[PDB]
C-alpha cells in the first residue's frame, strides 16, 4: 500500500496528479510546479516498487524526466532524483544542457 | 527532420525501436540492451516537446527490479550524421528508506541511426 | 555575514567531518567519517572559490576512501540560511572501481548532502 | 602505464597538466577549458586532487576539483583511468558543475552534470 496513485506535493511546492496505475504498471497524470502551466506526465511503474516518468513542459522548451521508488516506515513518501534537459541551437553547446537533483513527495 | 521514429543503436552496443509521434508528442517502443536474470526486449514510452526538439523516456526493465528513465536531443552534426545525445539515470530497488541514498546510478548514450 | 568551512559539520545520514583552516588561494584539507568492511577517518582536500566580494561562495572536494577502493567528490554552496545557520547544500558521485572499460558505465552513482554545523 | 601525470586534452578541446602524486595519492595541477559560456577572459585554473591506492593490480580511481579563477562557480571531476580497445591511455570522467545562487530558493538549480573523455597530449 504505497500506490503512486492520487495528489502529491514536494520540498519546493510543486504538485502532480497522477491517474490509475493499469495491469503494465503504465499511468498518466499532470504536474504543477511551482518554481506555471499544468503539464502532462507519463510513466511506469515496475511490477515497494520502482517507477519512471517524463513530464513535457507545456510553457518551455524543457523536458525532464523523474525517477524513485515509494516508501513507507507509515507516512508514505516518494523518493526521487530528476533530470532537466535545456534545449540548445547547436550540439557544441550540449555539454552544458542538463541539470540534475532530488525531490520528495507527501500525499496532499 | 531528426524524427525520433525507426531504429538506433549506441556506443555500447545496445538497439532500440520507436515507433511513430502522435500530435501531443507521444511515442512507444522497444530497447534491448547489450549489456547488463538474463536479458530481453523491455518496453518503452515517452514524450517529444512541441527542428532539434527535447525529449524523454523511461524503461521498464522486464528481467530486473529496476528502471531507467532518458533524456536527450536530437541533432544533426559534424559530420552530417543524426545524432541523439541522451543522459540517463538508473534507479535500483532497495528495501529499506536507510538505503536509498545508494540506488541511483547516472551515464550517457550516444544513439546514431541503423 | 559571511560562512566559513572551518570546523565541524554532520549530515542528514549521520556522517561527519572536520575541515581545517582555508588558506589565501581557497585551499583546505580535512577528514570524513561515514555513517554509511569497516569504516575509518578518511582524508579530504578541496578549494573554495574566492572571485567577487561574494559570503556565499561555491565549492568542492574529494575524499580518499581509506577503507574502500571507491572515491567520492563533493560540489555545493556555503549558504546563511533563512534561520541565521550555517549550512553546506551539496551533491556528490560516487566512482567504483571495475576491472575493465567495458563495465565503466555501471561505476557511477549520484545523490545530495546537506551539512550543519555541530 | 596509466599514471595521471602529464599532460591531456578532451573532446570538448580543454587541457589539463597534473604534476607528480605523492605518497598519499595527492596531486596538483592546471585545467585551461576551451569553452566557457562566459564573457570568456579564460585563464588558466589550479586543480587538487586524489587518487586511492588500495590494492594495486589494476587502475586506481580518482577525483579532483577545478576552482574557475574566472567564474564564481566550481566543477568536480571523478573517473578512473584504463587502457582502452585500441592501445591508448584514457580518463573516463563524469562531472558535477555548480553555479553560484543567491538565494537558497534558487539551489535546486544550481547543478549540471556530464562526462569527458580524456588522452594524452
Ligand atoms: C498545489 O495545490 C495547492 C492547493 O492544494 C495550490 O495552492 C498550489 O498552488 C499547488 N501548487 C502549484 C504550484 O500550483
Ligand atoms: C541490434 O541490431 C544490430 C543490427 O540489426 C545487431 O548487430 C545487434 O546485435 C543488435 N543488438 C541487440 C543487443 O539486439
Ligand atoms: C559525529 O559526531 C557526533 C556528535 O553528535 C557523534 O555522536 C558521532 O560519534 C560522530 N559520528 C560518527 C559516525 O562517528
Ligand atoms: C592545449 O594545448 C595545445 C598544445 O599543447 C594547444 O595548441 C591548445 O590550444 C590547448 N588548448 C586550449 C583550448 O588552449
Amino acid at each position: 500500500k504505497c500506490s503512486l496513485t492520487g495528489k502529491w506535493t514536494n520540498d519546493l511546492g510543486s504538485n502532480m496528479t497522477i491517474g490509475a496505475v493499469n495491469s503494465r504498471g503504465e499511468f498518466t497524470g499532470t504536474y504543477i510546479t511551482a518554481v506555471i502551466k499544468e503539464s502532462p506526465l507519463h510513466g511506469t511503474q515496475n511490477t515497494q516498487p520502482t517507477f519512471g516518468f517524463t513530464v513535457n513542459w507545456k510553457f518551455s522548451e524543457s523536458t525532464t524526466v523523474f525517477t524513485g521508488q515509494c516508501f513507507i516506515d507509515g507516512k508514505e513518501v516518494l523518493k526521487t532524483m530528476w533530470l532537466l534537459r535545456s534545449s540548445v541551437n547547436d550540439i557544441g553547446d550540449d555539454w552544458k544542457a542538463t541539470r540534475v537533483g532530488i525531490n520528495i513527495f507527501t500525499r496532499l
